[PDB]
């Protein structure tokens, strides 16, 4: 058998393709107990108590909800049988090879969970997660309601100057409503919003005198399917244009709202928060993922399990906006 330390050496050694939305969640807190403290994350002294309510059949049950300074994150726990005879696309040598593939698959399950939690927190200001007594609960971080907009880019006589002004309103509202007052320079478009912005913008956007300047965070996405850096939109305020068409799997959905545009700043200063994983003898383990191997009977197999308890909390919930453009 291998110790957690030995399994972490393997699990952590390789490089994994960059996460798009988490680039705005650079900070990290590995909490010492089972609870996450928002007072140690959220900047706004009025917004340090997010509203947590059960999400039952899509509907948020606000009645049985409360404001809380502290949260108990549910464990993300992939568990797989270690079969040395397992089919891997590329005796003890093969056993180790199986463990490493499984550890990589587990690390991916945790990493993608962080990314989708980042996507939801940044886009909506709230994240739907697994609860303690309910299968799903909503953690509302209280982003200003003016930062969730609606417009119709499919209406008659809409121009590129009108579309940029919708985007600019959003960044000016962020400047007004955010702690820092940061000027947004990044605009993540969903695929339908982008196609819409290009349907209307055409000649004025990509032509001989286009606004798009198509010419090192912008080049790390070349080999990433779903992410496309389009260039800076030159304005007499040079906007960075991102298009996100990434999909993930639910027990397959789009990471970014396809018919919307999200504006975001580095001032969101999102924090990857992690609860400590309780271990019988070793006590609490403050880790992002925690691999454990063991032999058992009933069934007579060897198991590998990577446990983690995450939440992606924004420091400044008001440092981003979402603008829906179609229906």
């Amino acid at each position: 058998l291998y110790t957690t330390y030995q399994l972490l050496e393997v699990q952590r050694k390789l490089k994994t393709l960059p996460a798009f939305f988490l680039q705005w969640f650079p900070r990290q807190i590995n909490f010492q107990e089972d609870m996450i403290a928002f007072d140690k994350v959220i900047q706004d002294v009025t917004r340090v108590a997010p509203f947590v309510a059960p999400n039952v059949q899509g509907r948020v049950i606000k009645e049985s909800g409360y404001n809380t300074k502290t949260f108990k994150p549910a464990y993300v726990k992939p568990k797989h049988v270690i079969d040395p005879n397992m089919i891997i696309p590329r005796i003890a040598q093969r056993r180790d090879r199986v463990i490493a593939y499984l550890l990589m698959k587990h690390r991916a399950m945790h990493e993608n969970t962080w990314e989708w939690m980042a996507a939801q927190a940044a886009q909506y200001g709230y994240v739907d997660v697994q609860g303690q007594d309910y299968p799903l609960v909503r953690v509302d971080f209280g982003r200003d309601a003016a930062l969730t907009m609606t417009t119709d880019w499919t209406a008659a006589g809409v121009t590129l100057m009108d579309m940029i002004a919708d985007l600019r309103d959003g960044q000016r509202l962020v400047s007004d409503k955010s702690m820092s007052g940061t000027v947004i320079r990044d605009y993540v478009f969903g695929g339908d919003a982008w196609d819409q912005f290009v349907k209307v913008g055409g000649k004025e956007l990509w032509g001989k005198d286009g606004l798009m300047d198509s010419t090192n965070v912008t080049r790390l996405w070349d080999d990433v399917e779903g992410v496309q850096y389009m260039g800076e939109l030159v304005g007499a305020g040079r906007m960075r244009i991102w298009v996100n068409t990434q999909k993930y799997r639910d027990q397959e959905q789009f990471l970014m709202k396809q018919k919307a545009v999200m504006g975001i700043s580095s001032a969101i200063e999102g924090v990857r928060c992690f609860g400590a994983i309780l271990d019988k003898g070793a006590g609490y383990q403050a880790l992002d993922y925690f691999p454990k191997m063991w032999d058992q009977e009933d069934p007579s197999v060897e198991y590998l399990m990577s446990q983690g308890a995450p939440l992606m909390v924004p420091a400044d919930p008001n440092a981003s906006f979402l603008l829906t453009v179609m229906s």
